[PDB]
Formats: C-alpha cells, sequence, structure tokens
C-alpha cells in the first residue's frame, strides 16, 4: 500500500506545514502539523478546554463508531519552544491521502499551551519520529508511520515541503519525478529517538566548503535551521547590518538585504538552501529588522535541520531494518 498528502504552509513565512488527515468513522479531517521529531498524534478535541479552542477543528470521539477509549492511558508532552499539550488515548482509525491505518493511537488534548490556541490553522500533530519517543501512560503507543510500516510497497516515507508553495508527504514509495540528479543515503542514530544524522559540512554563499562533522536531526516540525555558534557566525558575518539580538532572541538582519545562500553536505553531495529562504520577515509589523532563518543552536543542546533546510531538498525518511536518511536536489 501507499498514501500521498498534499502539505501546506500555514502562512506567508512557511512557519509551519499542514496535511489533511482523516479520522474516525464517519471521517473527521483534521489538519496536522507532521513532525519528524516527536512520536505523538495529537489532535485538538470535544475534550479540550473551552478557552484554549480559536478556530482549530475538534475530533470528536463520541461521533465516531471505531472510536475506542484506551482504558487508563494518558499523554503529556513538552516542545523544544516552551509548548505543551496533554490529554487522554482513543483508538481510531487514521488515513493519510489513501493509506489507512485502523486501531492506531490517536491523543486527544484535553490541554494546550498558548502558542497551540493561538496558532487556528493547526488541528494537531502527527509525530513521524521513532516511536520510542511516545508519550502515552502506562503503555506507550506507536506512530502512524510505525503502525504502517509492514503493509507499504516500500518502508519508507517522503518529505518534499514547499517554498511558499504547496508540497508532498508520501508513504510507501520514492516519486523519482520529484528531484534531480540522485538520492544520496546517509547514517541515522536512533539513539536520542530522532532521525540522527551527521552532516559533512558547509558552504556559505559562493565561499569554499568547510568539511566539519555536523551532528542534528532531520525535523520536519523545527520551522528554522539550528546549526552550532560557529557556522551561524560564518553565515551572518556575509550580511551587512546582521546582528546578534537579546531582545529578539536571534540574528536580525536588514529587511532590505539580500542573503547569500547556504549549502549542507550530505556525504559528498549538496543542498542548496537559496537566499530568499533564510529571510522570516519583520522582527515585528512594520519593522525593517528582519528575522533570520539560520539560528545557534547553542541553548537547544542539539542541531535542527528544520523546514529552512529540508524544503531546499527531496527527503526520504528510510524505515529500513537499519534507518537511514535520503537527500536529493530538487
Ligand atoms: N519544535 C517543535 C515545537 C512545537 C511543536 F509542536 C513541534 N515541534
Amino acid at each position: 500500500s501507499t498514501g500521498s498528502a498534499t502539505t501546506t504552509p500555514i502562512d506567508s513565512l512557511d512557519d509551519a506545514y499542514i496535511t489533511p488527515v482523516q479520522i474516525g468513522t464517519p471521517a473527521q479531517t483534521l489538519n496536522l502539523d507532521f513532525d519528524t521529531g516527536s512520536s505523538d498524534l495529537w489532535v485538538f478535541s470535544s475534550e479540550t478546554t473551552a478557552s484554549e479552542v480559536d478556530g482549530q477543528t475538534i475530533y470528536t470521539p463520541s461521533k465516531s463508531t471505531t472510536a475506542k477509549l484506551l482504558s487508563g492511558a494518558t499523554w503529556s508532552i513538552s516542545y523544544g519552544d516552551g509548548s505543551s499539550s496533554s490529554g487522554d488515548v482513543y483508538t481510531d482509525t487514521v488515513s493519510v491521502g489513501g493509506l489507512t491505518v485502523t486501531g492506531q493511537a490517536v491523543e486527544s488534548a484535553k490541554k494546550v499551551s498558548s502558542s497551540f490556541t493561538e496558532d487556528s490553522t493547526i488541528d494537531g500533530l502527527l509525530g513521524l519520529a521513532f516511536s520510542t519517543l511516545n508519550t502515552v501512560s502506562p503503555t506507550q503507543q506507536k506512530t502512524f508511520f510505525d503502525n504502517a510500516k509492514a503493509s507499504l510497497d516500500s518502508p519508507v516515507f517522503t518529505a518534499d515541503l514547499g517554498y511558499h508553495a504547496p508540497g508532498t508527504y508520501n508513504f510507501g514509495f520514492i516519486d523519482t519525478t520529484a528531484y534531480t540528479g540522485s538520492i544520496t543515503y546517509t547514517a541515522v542514530s536512533t539513539k536520542q529517538g530522532f532521525w540522527e544524522w551527521t552532516s559533512t559540512g558547509y558552504a556559505v554563499g559562493s565561499g569554499t566548503f568547510k568539511s566539519t562533522s555536523i551532528d542534528g536531526i532531520a525535523d520536519t516540525g523545527t520551522t528554522l535551521l539550528y546549526l552550532p555558534a560557529t557556522v551561524v557566525s560564518a553565515y551572518w558575518a556575509q550580511v551587512s547590518g546582521a546582528k546578534s539580538s537579546s531582545s529578539v532572541g536571534g540574528y536580525v538582519f536588514p529587511c532590505s538585504a539580500t542573503l547569500p545562500s547556504f549549502t549542507f553536505g550530505v556525504g559528498s553531495a549538496r543542498i542548496v538552501i537559496p537566499g530568499d529562504y533564510i529571510d522570516f520577515g519583520p522582527i515585528s509589523t512594520g519593522s525593517s529588522s528582519c528575522f533570520g532563518g539560520i539560528q545557534s543552536s547553542a541553548g537547544i543542546g542539539i542541531n535542527i535541520f528544520g523546514d529552512v533546510a529540508l524544503k531546499a531538498a527531496f527527503v526520504v525518511f528510510n524505515g529500513a531494518t537499519t534507518p537511514t536518511l535520503g537527500f536529493a536536489s530538487k
């Protein structure tokens, strides 16, 4: 079997991507944030605190003839940005563009933090990292990918995020028309539960490539590219007027600048992120100071190849016996 769904940026800056997911019987379509950095499938629901719901579409388990309460199961999750959610668990039918999973754990939110409330376009998340990070207690649950894997034509899923454009999440196959050249595969460590790999280096604009090992995770759930301080300092040094701002919370640059590109290594292969992908618009409405898309990972504890980097490439999350990552230019 295979699945294919269109993923769409939530706004003009590509702050996040939403993909419609069908839940329950009859189908309840919720727009979820597919996150290769987490492992909980959670949704806004009929159980979410009224004041915490502001425009999102909710899942009503009582109206699904296939929804079953998972006795005594609860979940609670905290994310890198300080956001969080928690609640109870149902098992229900979940389909992503023609690919169906019966008995998939759907975590119904009883509480969501202010950032989820404020984001009316995101109805919940669909975790695509390794099931070892799933928060369901006392019995840990599996991800949508983990449950569908045995059935897929190939044990893979692909991310093809667009820059100010629609894109695709494919399950079970590799669309050879969606990329140029070849897919270069690289080793994955699942010890932290993430799609963790090692980049062979970087280049800033037309500058010389620095061969250096950068350990990080392929994370579609993180908007920006988070790299070591030395690397990020080398990038922003090429932009006139760029500076690290403690009040804003990162590197800022004059909105009138034309940003240099950023290249990262995948083995001998190179993925080029055009400069425009690194522009995250005014720091505050009407300001001429803009927020950078490449930020330091010094406060995080891990380098993050988020949407900024991934949207420059066709990405294969290969769930074979020994999992690996594939990257191609497109
Ligand atoms: N890095 C993040 C932050 C929030 C979220 F829901 C997922 N990933």
